[PDB]
């Protein structure tokens, strides 16, 4: 009991899993204690091999009477594995050598079996021998053995075939190669950065081709030799004229293995008309970019929208002939034949300089729209869609037609100013959030991440280059010892917080001449990164010696650095002598100070108006001071990193800041002081003081708090795109054609994993009207992902290290998709605790031998903390509800079980779609659609020939997120439903459960993890304001609220630059920021998208 | 096939130019189960920290395997030389066995699994034992030691524990101090490897 | 010095626990660096640290295995031939 230790005790050192249960439920019939008649008492039954066969592996043993409930599990899974090691890949002759022992009486029928299944071998050992007739896969294993008296044919192949029973889809499909799950040694990655010219290579291995990595540096060269000669000639120029019109399929087409770009410009040769060659402007011109490679990432994703678009439409027209079969014909329109056909259109048209034959034409009338600016119209034709004012026409299910944006925000789940500063701010931090993604895209991709096995990925491989990346600006000589490719990401990091803090220390530099100095400390001279500690980290360290355990660490670990450094000494006594005491400064005075301010991280989550640039203290942490039990205890531990919780939500609170100061003067006091007492003297009665309120919100949102909004990133492209037609009319046809592809994928996967997937195609995408009694799973399914936001520890070298410390379905290889499959089904899992111990009792798991990182008491506490908290069941929520120091083992539960059970069988089978739960069956079925299609024809046949599992990886990645997306859609669109009146209104039901919402849904949604930088930070133009025009004007007569009025709104980068930059942006930035913020969502590589497109057509539509 | 080939070498060139160089010994044969992969993220190969490593352990093997196949084909010959006086007196004699279940070992090491040089298996781990490792000794060639794997120790080893105990019988809030003693000890220890591979 | 000297001109000859505190005199030399000329051998650590290698590293545990047998081997050859 049970079998979540043999997954993971048979996932290490062998072995065919199925063995190890079918071993122990021989030896034991699942007793936990044991006792024998010859002498073995034990769950695999070993009294003589105690000592031995203990000592030989991975874990030690103690006595005879102690054999453990883990420690012996693993000892005989590495004895079996051994055995199947130590004779060949015949799993039978190991299990009837640990039944009739090795080397005793049993060593001849060992050796007799190397005969012929026989006789030589006896009662026993051949009936146990034949027991394990499942998996695998001895020639011995066919040759134990040797309607239902019918010959006829059916009746030879019933007698013949004889069931298996076994599978690991880690031997037979994706075999782990030598090359591939290799970490690379520290010395090897320094040969691979000099003598590879591009890293993608090293993966690819036709061969061989062992050994060794001198072997494979002269493959990963002369294969891109080979590549850039001729795999580029012949893809571009085969596909650059007429994709469609052409047209191909390409459906059965070579895996496209070499093709990066390149020379693909699709010029179609007709479908041009004027071509008049040189320009309508110094705009227009082609994408107009800022980044190198703007032209090469812009005409990768090309290749792959232009290939799975083609792909899409001819499997479209083959699952119609696939149908006509039954009918000859109901509607069939389907396809994309359209989007796609407009989109080679407009791509002709943007590298032929004219001849926009896209463009529908024309009338009428524009309206009714409109949601931002624009004014649409709808065309009576394939569902949707809108058409422009040119009309370059959108298609349905794109992230920009307004008509489908409004739908999805309608029913579903003298020197001035302030705003002026915002704004100057808001259009600088944008230009280098980019220059920092594109430095990010540039180093998660050099060796050491990517090229060899899979190691930290990939919500780590970004964590641990900001790590570096803030441990180097912090001291410098850990500097020094960077990769260059990388170097960039942590100069633009130092610049940037450098600029912010040379722009706070005399924020003067703007209209005003006062405001002084919103910053700290300064004189404490370095670049202040923001210093940040995190919930999880403490919650781990004041699990374990508590309250004061921590106070005093953070403490001494300050000290240390305070004698540590002849500088830092200065600059403390400096700060000391200055707030309490003569010149002489005591050591108890620091001691004091040190303590005090370490309590403010100790005790109260300050850190996870006013703001937290104030835990700037003095000192330095990077010494690590002794703790009582041994573990040396830094503060960078307690610290954060990962700038995607901490660059954006810092940025925002500095220049709220920086605005409020730039306007009078300190945001607290002073802004909060004299808005307040406006209020409460401007009073109650007074009608214009709503007016004043409005004034208050000018405040907030410039400040940061921003009131949750940010809506979505594509209301903001889409006015952007629209005005951006009117002058460059080029990259107008740029932004259209990467939208477009954006929205294609996204609708083709809907499409796709909706039929092949069970759970979504018969209820969850199903129309109406209600799951009866799947409310009550639907509710705890998406309570399972608001508390797993809420506890998760929001960090990445604590989950993973956390989870690890305890030692498709098997995250050393194809990474990308496990981690999505683990943080999905831990919701789910999650949940059905809650839900399952609420009110009413179904204790499945509080009887687990899965007791790991829960003992009973633990296990029992979970289940208070649960019950105290929640009600047949949105109830807190709560922030004790997160301070809890029992509330984390409620998570390592979680994942624990959902990596344990959920995801680490190597089959998919029927264990769970008769039980929990919603969102379990949801993920599991979406590691059976990933296993089933690992194993298609066309993906197998690609891996055996290339291996490459980062490729299957950045597909089979799409794949899952997307259907996420889509499920944790669907599932709250059911509960919002139920929710709207229940006079049946399911019209509205109907009104957004459709492949036209859908991939919308899917779009601007669904994390989408490891990302550098986020999608939202990329591009965002806060706007009005409109109710501060309202304020200003109509408070003119009034007072003094005017008086305050006209400070606020109106009607690389050193920090001289910032001011001169101007406040709106460039054609250039929007450019780049959409060219970015697409690089998550339509990938690069141009073989993944033919990958995802085989693996969409195999599966159905 | 260093020695299951295998060959002498006593009659051989000079063999001035050989440096390492492409030198593993993957003896085909001896490899059983060829598992291409891992069993966690230690193995891989020699885990080592200085570059040369990987190197110079090659050049340790062609020099190891070279003079022990040589001191068995020596000690072959004078066993021949021995047996014109009389036809057979035990003559055991020679390190064929410790060549043997090192070429086993190597095979295995390069091949990632197959750990044919392991004797097997019982028993008792009596008496050992000088610090924690039991032993067994095996009735065979003079020693020697047998472990728990058991990986066979050849007698005349610095590790084999017998014969340890064999030379150490007859013959010629923050904390804490010892804390900081093992810190140093573990450091220095680092430098002064770092400062022999520079010299 | 003093102090652990000051415990034992005071406490005591018939202390029955002040073997004990010569006990703590000899951490003292030890860390200090004295060392009493011990560290008996390389060899007697190796092999803890090989025995204990063999348990996570299965790899590093054959190879210390191979370069210690050849240095056996090296040196009981030499035995015979010089003999």
């Amino acid at each position: 009991d049970y079998d979540g230790l043999f997954q993971k005790a048979a996932d290490a050192n062998g072995v065919s899993y199925d063995l190890l249960r079918k071993v122990a439920w021989t030896e034991s019939r699942f007793v936990p204690t044991a006792k024998s008649k010859t002498g073995p008492l034990g769950m695999m039954q070993f009294t003589k091999a105690t000592a031995k066969a203990l000592g030989l592996r991975v874990t030690d043993g103690p006595d005879d009477d102690r054999l453990n409930p883990e420690l012996a599990i693993n000892a005989a899974a590495k004895q079996l594995a051994g055995l199947v090691g130590k004779f060949d890949g015949d799993e039978l002759k190991a299990a009837l050598a640990y039944n009739q022992g090795e080397g005793r009486l049993g060593n001849p029928q060992l050796e007799a079996y190397s005969k012929g299944d026989f006789a030589s071998i006896s009662e026993e050992g051949r009936n146990y021998m034949r027991n394990l007739l499942d998996v695998a896969k001895s020639p011995m294993a066919g040759q134990l053995e040797t309607a239902e008296l019918s010959n006829s044919v059916a009746g030879m192949a019933f007698r013949a075939g004889r069931l298996d029973n076994g599978f690991d889809v880690f031997k037979d499909t994706i075999t782990p190669t030598r090359w591939n799950s290799h970490i690379w040694t520290p010395e090897e990655l320094e040969k691979i950065r000099t003598e590879v010219k591009n890293p993608a290579y090293i993966n690819v291995v036709t061969g061989g081709s062992p050994e060794n990595l001198d072997d494979l540096i002269k493959l990963a060269n002369e294969n891109f030799e080979n590549d850039s000669r001729a795999a580029e000639a012949g893809l571009g120029a085969k596909l650059s004229a007429g994709i469609i019109g052409a047209g191909v399929d390409p459906l059965s087409y070579v895996p496209m293995v070499g093709v990066t770009g390149k020379g693909f410009k699709l010029i179609n040769k007709a479908l041009v008309v004027g071509a008049e060659s040189a320009a309508l402007n110094v705009a227009s011109e082609g994408l107009r970019t800022s980044v190198a490679g703007g032209d090469a990432d812009y005409a990768g994703a090309a290749l792959g929208g232009f290939v799975f678009g083609a792909g899409m439409s001819a499997i479209s027209d083959a699952v119609a002939a696939g149908l006509k079969r039954s009918k000859p014909e109901a509607e069939f329109d389907n396809e994309f034949i359209g989007p796609m056909m407009r989109l080679e259109a407009r791509e002709t048209a943007r590298n032929a300089n004219s001849a926009d034959l896209s463009r529908m034409n024309t009338e009428n009338m524009k309206f009714e729209g409109e949601h931002n600016g624009v004014p649409y119209e709808d065309l009576p034709t394939e569902r949707g869609a809108v058409v422009l004012h040119d009309g370059s026409v959108l298609s349905a299910s794109n992230p920009i037609n307004p008509k489908t944006l409004k739908e999805f925000s309608e029913v579903d789940p003298f020197g001035a100013t302030a705003s002026d500063i915002h704004e100057r701010l808001h259009g600088t931090d944008q230009r280098t959030y980019n220059d920092l993604y594109k430095a990010m895209s540039d180093a998660m991709k050099d060796p050491e991440f990517s090229t060899g096995g899979a190691k930290m990925s990939r919500e780590e491989t970004r964590y641990t280059i900001y790590r570096r990346a803030a441990l180097a600006i912090e001291r410098p000589e850990l500097q020094k010892a960077l990769t260059p490719s990388e170097r960039i990401v942590m100069d633009i990091i130092k610049r940037h917080f450098d600029t912010k803090r040379e722009l706070m220390e005399n924020p003067a530099i703007f209209g005003n001449t006062k405001a002084v100095s919103i910053f700290p400390e300064s004189r404490h001279k370095g670049t202040y990164v923001p210093h940040v500690y995190d919930r999880h980290a403490k919650a781990l360290m004041i699990q374990r010696y508590g309250a004061e355990g921590l106070q005093e660490g953070i403490a001494r670990s300050w000290m240390n650095s305070y004698v540590s450094r002849p500088e830092v000494k200065a600059r403390v006594d400096e700060m000391l002598k200055e707030l309490h005491g003569v010149k002489e400064v005591t050591p108890e005075m620091v001691e004091k100070y040190a303590m005090d301010k370490a309590y403010g991280i100790s005790h109260s989550d300050q850190f996870t108006n006013n703001s937290f640039l104030e835990a700037r203290n003095l000192f330095d942490s990077d010494l690590s001071i002794t703790m009582p039990d041994g573990q040396q205890f830094s503060v960078n531990d307690l610290r954060d990193f990962d700038m995607f919780r901490i660059m954006p939500a810092y940025d925002r609170r500095v220049n709220g800041d920086i605005a409020i100061m730039g306007s009078t003067g300190k945001t607290t006091k002073e802004l909060k002081d004299e808005i307040l007492a406006l209020k409460a003297k401007a009073e109650g009665d007074g009608k214009k003081t709503g007016e004043v309120h409005a004034l208050m919100d000018t405040v907030k949102i410039l400040t940061g708090r921003a009131r949750r909004n940010q809506d979505t990133v594509w209301e903001t492209s889409l006015r952007a795109i629209n005005d951006l037609g009117f002058f460059a009319k080029n990259a107008y046809m740029g932004a259209q054609n990467i939208t477009e592809i954006a929205g294609m994928i996204v609708t083709g996967n809907v499409r796709a994993l909706g039929h092949g997937i069970p759970i979504l195609r018969d209820t969850l995408y199903k129309s109406k009207p209600v799951s009866a009694k799947e409310l009550k799973e639907l509710h705890a399914s998406l309570f399972g992902k608001e508390v797993d936001q809420l506890i998760r520890p929001k960090r990445a070298d604590i989950v993973q290290r956390l989870r690890e410390a305890t030692d498709s379905p098997w995250t050393k290889l194809l990474n990308g998709t496990t981690n999505y499959l683990l943080d999905a089904a831990r919701q789910g899992m999650l949940g059905d605790v809650i839900s399952a111990t609420l009110t009413g009792k179904t204790t499945r798991w509080e009887k687990e031998g899965f007791l790991r990182g829960a003992s009973v008491t633990p296990e029992q506490m979970a289940g208070i903390k649960s019950l105290i908290k929640e009600h047949m069941f949105t109830v807190k929520d709560k922030q004790a509800f997160s301070m809890d120091p029992r509330a984390m083992d409620l998570w390592r539960l979680a994942d624990k079980v959902a990596d344990e059970a959920m995801l680490r069988p190597h089959k998919v089978s029927l264990q769970d779609s008769h039980a929990f739960g919603a969102l379990g069956k949801m993920v599991m079925q979406f590691k059976s659609f990933t296993i089933k299609s690992l194993n298609s024809k066309f993906l197998r046949t690609f891996y055996d020939g290339y291996k490459n599992n980062r490729a299957i990886d950045a597909a089979l990645s799409i794949i899952t997120s997307m259907g996420l997306a889509g499920g944790f859609y669907a599932m709250a669109a059911h509960v919002k439903a139920y929710a709207l009146p229940k006079e049946k209104r399911k019209e509205y039901l109907e009104r957004a459960l459709d492949p036209t919402m859908i991939a919308h849904a899917a779009l601007s949604r669904s994390s989408q993890l490891g990302a550098p930088l986020a999608m939202v930070d990329l591009v965002g133009g806060v706007l009005g304001f409109e109710s501060s025009k309202m304020a200003r004007s109509t408070i003119l007569p009034k007072d003094t609220v005017k008086e305050r009025d006209p400070n606020k709104p109106y009607t690389l980068m050193n920090a001289a630059g910032v001011v001169n930059s101007p406040n709106k942006a460039t054609e250039q930035d929007f450019m780049t920021g959409l060219m970015n913020s697409t690089k998550e969502l339509v990938p690069n590589d141009p073989l993944t998208q033919q990958l995802v497109l085989k693996i969409y057509e195999a599966n159905g539509v």
